[PDB]
Formats: C-alpha cells, structure tokens, sequence
C-alpha cells in the first residue's frame, strides 16, 4: 500500500551523504524506500530507514585517492559506464519481483536511468554538484569534448554508450541520457550554480537549504581552518592575535601552539560554523554551502579545479577570498581575515544568500517535490 520509492547511488560520500536526509524524511512520510548502494554503504544506507538493496559496483571504494577516479576526461568517464554495464543486471534482478513506483537516483546512477525507462516509472536525478545551463552544450560539453572525442579511445567510448543504450531500447545520445534528466532536484544552492539564470527550472528544482563544540569565552572573533606548511602559516596567522580564537582541523610538527589555538583532526563542522566568524576553506560543495548556510565569510583555498569555480563564485558574491596556497602566508591570510569579519557589506550579503537558500528549502522541499513525480 505504501508507495515504493527505489534509490540509486554508488559507494561515494559526495554521492550518498547530500540526499541522505531526503531519505530519511521519505522514510518518515510513510513511503517504502529501498537504496540501492554497495555494501560499504549498507549500514549508512539503512540508518535512514530504507532497505539496503546491495550491488557490486567497480568504481573505487569511498575511502580511495582521488587520483583512483582519473586524471583527464576519459579516465574520469568511461569508469561509469563500464560500472553500469556490469552493475545493471545486478539491479534489474534485483528488483525484478518488486518494480518500484519511481526511482530516485544520484546523477552517477546509469542503470538507475535504464531501469526507469525500462519499468515505465518516473526517475528523479539528485544532482549534489551543478547541473547543466541551457547553453552548457555549446559553451561546455561540446569544446571540453572537442579532441577526445575525436580519438580513437574517444570514439570507442561514445560507440559503446550508444550501443549500450540500444540494448536497452533508449535512443538518446548518450550525452543526454548522462547530463540531461527530465527531472533533477539540484541539492547545492542557487548561488553556488553558474548560470543560474539560464537553468530550465521546468526541469531543476534548486533545493539547497542546509538541512542535513563551546565557543571560549573571550574569543570575540573564531576562525575555522579545515582542509603541513599551510597549517603552520594559519597558526602564525592567527596565533596571539587579539580576541582570535583558531580552531585547526588537521599532526605534531605544528609547533607549539599559542594559547588560542585548537587542534583536531576531526571536528563538529556545522556546529562550529553556527558560533564561528571565519571559515578557511578548500571550497568544495558542502564546506561552501555550510559556510554560507551560517553566513560565515571564507578565505577559499582551492586546488581541484571545480573548487576554483565554487571560489570563484564566493569571490564573485562579495563573501569570500580566494588565495592560491602560494599567497596563503600568514600575512595574507591575517590581513584578509581581518579585512572579511569587519565588513558590514560581507555581512549583508551573507545575510541575503542565507535567506535565499532558506527559500529554496531543503529536505521538507526536497520530499514534496519527489511525492509530486509519483504518478499519482
Ligand atoms: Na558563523
């Protein structure tokens, strides 16, 4: 009687964590949710509820180097495919004796595509990072694609998609069947989006509310720094001076810490943000959406490309600082600190970006939206 909800994902924290608590909520809602996942992730997966449905999936393990996932364009692809190809009969056996009534999937899913078509039920794409802009196929896609595309290995690739999705009767080109879903609900805010403005909202639901330790008394200004030589340079940035308090997320070759300085290798993130005043950042989406979540300005060091982008964009909103870890002396970075949680302008902006996101909505958003797709 109860509706069946079927979630797909992989073993990837970015893929899993970010709609975890959509789950849960649908779980809550009375529906039956059953999650795809492989079995590393079956006990995270059954927290939330849902029935863990497992698969073996070859893509590397949550735990792995990124440096496992690829280095150029057609390392980083083909690993999805050739996942899906393998993992998509596993899945339809799976479910064969208990089709669902729709399928949610995370935008790495393939045979969570497949299946939908295949069952003749609703999928619902949850993007945990951007999605594509009307334009993004002839501003993006097509030049990024332009020389791989056109080797041997590229051409190879593309043949096996397309034949793939013939066996499985879908005649999209598989750049659409990849980057272009009916319908996606985009789990990181608008602000963190490039061009927003041309996003078919027909298809994308931006949803990227942040549903998802003591501050010392004395500290007047708390500085978080989460994610060697760039350590040592936030603690000489921050150390001594006056009514800073430092809170370092790294693991002894540190030095000797002043007295306003705290160390971990693991802390509460959100909740220091809720009483923190500054936020060093690598600027990947979560860290990025938790400091504007909490109007929190940041100093965003990036390094992995698409964090360029996410600062870029902070920087762009007038609520961040982006520094090479080259400039990221102590100087700098105290200088820029102080430059940030003293400027009544970065405050207000941070205070309309939080407004912004509290109208997107997040989870409650999120599981209405998902309801509204149930043929029904
Ligand atoms: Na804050």
């Amino acid at each position: 009687t109860p509706a069946h909800i079927a979630m797909f994902s992989i073993a990837a924290h970015g893929h899993v964590n970010p709609s975890l608590e959509v789950i849960r909520e649908l779980v809550a809602r009375g529906h039956r949710v059953t999650y795809a996942i492989p079995p590393v992730f079956a006990d995270k997966v059954a927290a939330t509820g849902a029935r863990p449905v497992l698969y073996h999936s070859t893509l590397p393990g949550p735990d792995a180097d990124p440096e496992a996932w690829g280095s150029t364009l057609l390392d980083n692809v083909e690993p999805f495919l050739n996942d899906a190809i393998q993992a998509l009969p596993q899945l339809a056996d799976a479910y064969a004796d208990d089709i669902p009534d729709l399928v949610l999937h995370d935008i790495t899913s393939y045979p969570a595509r497949v299946l939908a078509r295949r069952w003749g039920v609703p999928a619902v794409s949850l993007s945990p990072n951007l999605v594509a802009w009307k334009g993004y196929e002839e501003e993006v896609a097509e030049p990024m694609w332009r020389e791989p595309r056109q080797t041997e290995r590229g051409r190879a690739y593309y043949a096996r998609f397309e034949a793939w999705l013939k066996e499985n009767g879908i005649t999209e080109h598989p750049d659409t069947f990849a980057s272009h879903p009916p319908r996606s609900l985009v789990l990181i805010p608008k602000a963190l989006q490039p061009h927003a403005d041309r996003v078919d909202e027909d298809v994308y639901t931006f949803v990227g509310a942040c549903q998802g330790w003591q501050r010392p008394a004395g500290a007047e200004k708390v500085v978080l720094v989460s994610l060697p030589a760039f350590y040592r340079e936030c603690v000489r940035a921050f150390g001594n001076l006056p009514g800073w308090h430092l809170v370092l997320q790294i693991p002894a070759e540190l030095g000797e810490l002043p007295d306003n300085v705290e160390v971990h290798d693991w802390v509460p993130q959100l909740a220091i943000l809720r009483q923190a005043d500054l936020f060093v950042t690598h600027a990947g989406a979560g860290g990025s959406q938790e400091g504007l979540a909490t109007a929190t300005p940041m100093i965003a060091v990036p390094q992995a490309v698409d964090q360029f982008g996410n600062a870029d964009m902070l920087q762009g909103l007038g609520v961040a600082r982006k520094l090479a870890t080259e400039e990221a002396t102590a100087d700098l970075l105290r200088e820029t600190a102080l430059a940030l949680v003293d400027d009544p302008e970065v405050a207000r902006r941070l205070r309309r970006i939080q407004a912004e996101m509290a109208q997107e909505g997040g989870t409650r958003r999120a599981a209405d939206l998902i309801e509204a797709e149930l043929p029904a």
